[PDB]
């Protein structure tokens, strides 16, 4: 089979995880999608000439059993850590997602990309500089996105695939 990249989208409720995923997969903006639904999605794409499958888990937070969270973290190869540029708490929450994923995978080298979503809104509490400072501390890419206009969306997911490739070649 063609290579499949297992991607996991994490972040506080309301940041745009579902909107980002649906924009990536279906090329439309869905402005109301139940915040409590956690589902997988698939898309066959070409990234730098490689035909591959994106197998994406759109997370929704707590699980019936914490074992289910640990399971998807171990299964996932790369993580989109999403905050919204108008939600400071969601930005602060990134520290917890970073820690938890590393903790479950028992790894210091987990492919991740920092994503600041809702860039189409002038209303902003997290400046680009602040997010750059955090991404610098982590040594991971940082991309501002709009699930509404599609700006940065392919970049966010394709960058995560590229980070996974860098991890695999070691
Ligand atoms: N303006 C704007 N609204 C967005 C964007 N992404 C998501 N939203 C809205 O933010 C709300 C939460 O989005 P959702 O995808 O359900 O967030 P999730 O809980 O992280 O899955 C919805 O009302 C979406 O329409 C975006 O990039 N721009
Ligand atoms: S629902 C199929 C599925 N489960 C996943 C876990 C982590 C990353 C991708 C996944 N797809
Ligand atoms: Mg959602």
């Amino acid at each position: 089979g063609m290579t499949e990249y297992k991607l996991v989208v994490v972040g506080a409720v309301g940041v745009g995880k579902s909107a980002l995923t649906i924009q990536l997969i279906q090329n439309h903006f869905v402005d109301e999608y139940d915040p409590t639904i956690e589902d997988c999605y698939r898309k066959q794409v070409v990234i730098d000439g490689e035909t591959c499958l994106l197998d994406i888990l759109d997370t929704a937070g707590q699980e019936e059993y914490s074992a289910m969270r640990d399971q998807y973290m171990r299964t996932g190869e790369g993580f989109l850590c999403v905050f919204a540029i108008n939600n400071t708490k969601s930005f602060e929450d990134i520290h917890h997602y970073r820690e938890q994923i590393k903790r479950v995978k028992d790894s210091e080298d987990v492919p991740m990309v920092l994503v600041g979503n809702k860039s189409d809104l002038p209303s902003r509490t997290v400046d680009t500089k602040q997010a750059q400072d955090l991404a610098r501390s982590y040594g991971i890419p940082f991309i501002e996105t709009s699930a509404k206009t599609r700006q940065g969306v392919d970049d966010a997911f394709y960058t995560l695939v590229r980070e996974i490739r860098k991890h695999k070649e070691k």
